[PDB]
């Protein structure tokens, strides 16, 4: 008589009413809305609905018969039968999967929360019980590094291909292809054009090996790729309520095994939408985070009802983070260029520049002109013009023709446009910045039989996730940019045991050859003690060599994976080296700086000693470089470093330990060896160093073939010389600074791929002290050892006792400061 329970929309005599007219008259029963109306709009049971008379318009049922009829609201058992929800149950280990027939290989679900920055879980974990439980019971990283630019289409397509955008072709949400003379957009018909999508998404991989896929939204999933769609897919439609997406995937998981997928995707636009609209630190983002937490909880409750909660492998992930934009942190190019109408500038933190007149002027246009015009225009400038091949190699953001030849590197929180007309609200949340910025870092939680329980893994890259999902599905991965085995530490039962790559040809010998002491044209400093009997000083006892090998190659020598290539080992007292007869240069030197080693300030310019182990060449002589304006030279193993004396190490002045080097780069190289190497050596109680040249004229992040290198030699004083595109350095010490680099239980690594440029315009060296800018340039151009391996054709640490997967983990690491 006081409640609507059982009488919704029936006439009453006794006081309060349960019909639509009651509202206007204000004589509704107290529970009229909750009992009669709410159920048309909600997917939950509550204490008002338990044992309800079944309503015809209700989205799901809480009636006594709802299980007979199999349309109970997902939370029915928890609310109406007092059972525990998934989140309420304590963690329990899933050592054996409990799966129905058809799931002998368990299913994998890839669940994306767009724009869920890693920081959101660090700070608001207390407000997000479900995701917090997946973290506690599963495999978590505090930070998953996205791909550059940190945008939705590039990152989502990278996750399912294991490819850098430069290789998969989806370089941003908006692109121009000059070869197609077409523009790509998410709201355009070109989004459905297969020509844009390269590589092999995991649903295609799965199809070729006989597993079906069900995608509820994913970039590429509504496109015919290699002639294939997922077995079940949805045309993208952001209006579909989150609950309906989750319920559809739960329907797919109940299909008979002949049509039921193994690979699933789920995608929600939150908290990206609220992040843009209200900023990453806002009431609206907190509410959106709790909403997506609830949607994850709805999936886990759904899986529990189906007895799939100890079967399905869940990967909860995001594409990128989110940053607070400011109208005071927006650069307008019209300030420097004027209101020119010949250029089109892609706005935001990943800003790119292209001529208006395309495809005609796309390659012919004067990019270098605008690049120089916009360089070092103000002190502490918050943007930097880069030709795409000069961007840090760690971004792997040049190979594709869809990447505009001129790009901008923006500082954290800063964006760039042509003018204030050609951009959205400057005060909105944004993303797209450098993939190592804290606020761009993404979510990763793995939960299920395949994943370890209660593990916090070190930072890894989203490009590694394709190989991981292939392992979870027992698939052979397509070729991709992931290091297969680098994420084996996330898995209960790794299926792939990686092996060190095998060296193709074993090292050729460089024997001493009796020859005359030729004139190199050197004016050596008198302090330097020359090599008086070469054959005597380089005839080493097997005993003496064992000592040197142990001190200079504690991890084994770099191995060469290049096919048509002829390298020879050169032994010296302080360093070893791999010398290329083919390019008249070492591919690598290896030495070790000890804590109490001496660095000389003594001059050693225009001083070289002949190495009688290789034929003398004009480019190995001081005379070739004397007042040469076009190129100078540098040493891989530093002459400044003496281990037996306090003067200069003479053996480092050999012609075999020199590389072509621009005068401008010598500033960087001299600062590293004089100052930094000293500081690093003291700080880390010793540091093994491997340095060498890099030849990437193709700007594809791979060592160029010998064939291709023959056509890239320059002619200088009537000699053919090969000038490196970059120089690599790999520093190795021990995690425990009590031990020295020769006796590490665990390696601490730091690697660089330094651009080899004719000026220092990148660093804006004018009214700044030398010290500051060199360290900054090194940090910006740091790299994974794997990045070095790809671009040099070398393979390091092959003699370490650790299993290969732990070395792959080490090689894929990028430092964060
Ligand atoms: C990320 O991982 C990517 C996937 O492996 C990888 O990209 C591959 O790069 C290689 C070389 O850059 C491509 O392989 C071939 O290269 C040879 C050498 O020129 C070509 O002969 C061959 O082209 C072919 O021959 C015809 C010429 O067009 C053509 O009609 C044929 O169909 C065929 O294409 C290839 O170009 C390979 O295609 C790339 N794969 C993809 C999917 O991009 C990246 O190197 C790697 N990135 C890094 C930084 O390591
Ligand atoms: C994109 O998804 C939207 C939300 O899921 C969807 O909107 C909805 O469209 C349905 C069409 O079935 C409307 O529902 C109507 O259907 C019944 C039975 O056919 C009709 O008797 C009624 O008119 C009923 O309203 C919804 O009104 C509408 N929902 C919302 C929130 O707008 C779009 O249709 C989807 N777009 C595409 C491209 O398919
Ligand atoms: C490349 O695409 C542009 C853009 O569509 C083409 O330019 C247009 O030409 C059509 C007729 O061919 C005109 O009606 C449009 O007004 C033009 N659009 C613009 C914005 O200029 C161009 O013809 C295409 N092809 C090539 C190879 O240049
Ligand atoms: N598969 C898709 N196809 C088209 N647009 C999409 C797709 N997935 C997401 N979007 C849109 O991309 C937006 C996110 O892009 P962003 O603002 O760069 O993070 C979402 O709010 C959607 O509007
Ligand atoms: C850069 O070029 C623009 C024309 O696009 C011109 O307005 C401006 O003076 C130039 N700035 C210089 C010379 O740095
Ligand atoms: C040539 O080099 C010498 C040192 O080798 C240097 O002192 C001098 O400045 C240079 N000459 C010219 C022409 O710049
Ligand atoms: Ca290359
Ligand atoms: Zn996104
Ligand atoms: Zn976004």
């Amino acid at each position: 008589v006081k409640s609507c329970k059982g009488r919704c929309f029936e006439r009453t005599f006794g006081n309060c009413r349960c019909d639509a007219a009651c509202v206007e008259l204000g004589n509704c029963c107290l529970d009229y809305q909750e009992t009669c109306i709410e159920p048309e709009h909600i997917w939950t049971c509550n204490k008002f609905r338990c044992g309800e008379k079944r309503l015809t318009r209700s989205l799901c049922a809480c009636s006594d018969d709802c299980k007979d009829k199999g349309d109970c609201c997902i939370n029915y058992s928890s609310v109406c039968q007092g059972e525990k929800s998934w989140v309420e149950e304590p963690c329990e280990s899933i050592n054996e999967p409990q799966c129905p027939a058809g799931f002998e290989t368990p299913p994998t679900l890839l669940f994306s929360l767009d724009g869920f920055r890693a920081e959101y879980l660090h700070t608001w974990g207390g407000l997000l019980p479900v995701i917090s439980k997946l973290k506690k019971c599963g495999t978590y990283t505090k930070n998953m590094r996205p791909v550059y630019p940190t945008k939705t289409f590039p990152n989502h397509y990278s996750i399912v291909t294991g490819l850098y955008p430069e290789s998969h072709g989806i370089i941003d949400n908006k692109m121009y292809d000059p070869k197609m003379n077409a523009s790509f957009s998410l709201k355009s018909k070109e989004k459905f054009n297969p020509e844009w999508y390269k590589g092999e998404p995991i649903w295609v991989t799965a199809k070729y090996q006989g597993l079906k896929s069900g995608t509820f939204f994913w970039p590429g999933s509504d496109v015919e790729i290699n002639g294939i769609f997922p077995d079940i897919y949805k045309m993208y439609n952001g209006s579909v309520p989150f609950e309906e997406r989750i319920l559809a995937v739960l329907q797919w998981l109940q299909l008979p095994k002949d049509e039921r997928p193994h690979f699933y995707t789920l995608y929600l636009e939150e908290p990206d939408s609220s992040g843009h609209s209200y900023g990453p630190v806002s009431s609206e983002v907190i509410k959106a985070l709790q909403r997506v937490d609830g949607m994850v909880g709805m999936l886990m409750d759904g899986l529990k009802e189906l007895n799939l909660h100890r079967c399905l492998n869940l990967i909860l992930i995001s594409d990128h983070g989110m940053e607070q934009g400011s109208c005071k942190k927006y650069i307008y190019l019209n300030k420097y260029l004027g209101d020119v109408k010949n250029i089109k500038v892609i706005y935001g933190p990943a800003a790119r520049l292209r001529p208006s007149d395309v495809p005609d002027k796309y390659y012919s246009f004067n990019y270098e002109g605008i690049a120089r015009n916009l360089s070092c225009r103000e002190p502490n400038q918050h943007f930097k013009p880069y030709l795409k091949h000069f961007l840090p190699k760690r971004l792997h953001f040049a190979k594709s023709d869809r990447i505009e030849p001129l790009t901008f590197y923006l500082d954290p929180q800063w964006q760039l446009a042509l003018n204030p007309s050609e951009r959205k609200y400057c005060g909105s949340g944004f993303h797209g910045s450098d993939n190592v910025f804290s606020n761009m870092q993404a979510l990763f939680v793995g939960y299920g039989p395949g994943f370890k329980h209660g593990i916090e893994a070190d930072t890894f890259e989203n490009i590694e996730v394709y190989n991981l999902m292939c392992d979870l599905l027992n698939l052979t991965p397509a070729p991709n940019n992931g290091t297969h085995g680098s994420l084996n530490h996330l898995l209960k039962n790794p299926v792939y045991t990686p092996k060190h790559p095998k060296e193709v040809h074993p090292l050729v010998q460089c024997p001493f050859t009796r020859n005359p002491r030729d004139n190199l044209g050197c004016s050596c400093n008198p302090s330097i003690l020359p090599i008086e009997d070469f054959q005597t000083q380089f005839n080493l006892t097997v005993a003496e060599e064992k000592i040197i090998k142990h001190e200079t190659l504690p991890y084994g020598r770099p191995r060469v994976l290049q096919k048509e290539n002829t390298i020879c080992l050169l032994s010296q007292h302080q360093f070893m080296s791999g010398y290329s007869q083919d390019i008249l240069m070492p591919l690598w030197t290896s030495y070790t700086v000890d804590r109490n080693d001496s660095f000389s300030t003594e001059d050693f310019s225009n001083c070289l000693y002949q190495d009688f182990r290789i034929p003398l060449s004009p480019v190995h002589k001081c005379s070739f470089y004397k007042n040469n304006t076009k190129v100078s030279y540098g040493f891989l193993s530093p002459p400044q470093l003496n281990k037996n004396s306090s003067g200069i190490y003479s053996e480092a002045l050999l012609t075999t330990n020199i590389v072509p080097m621009y005068q401008s780069f010598q500033v960087i190289w001299r600062y590293f060896h004089d100052t930094l190497l000293r500081k690093y050596a003291e700080e880390r109680n010793g540091v093994n160093v491997v340095s060498g040249p890099v030849f990437d004229f193709d700007y594809d992040g791979r060592c160029d073939s010998l064939e291709n290198l023959r056509q890239k030699r320059r002619v200088i004083r009537n000699q053919e010389i090969l000038i490196p595109t970059h120089f690599f350095i790999v520093l190795t010490s021990c995690k425990d600074t009590s031990q020295t680099p020769l006796h590490c239980e665990n390696l601490d690594t730091l690697a660089f791929i330094l651009p080899h440029r004719t000026d220092n315009s990148e660093s804006c060296v004018h009214g700044k002290h030398d010290s500051s800018w060199v360290e900054e340039l090194l940090m910006l151009h740091r790299a994974r050892i794997t990045d070095v391996e790809h671009i040099t054709g070398l393979s390091f640490y092959q003699q370490r006792k650790e299993p290969v997967s732990d070395i792959l983990k080490l090689k894929t690491h990028l430092p964060t400061f």
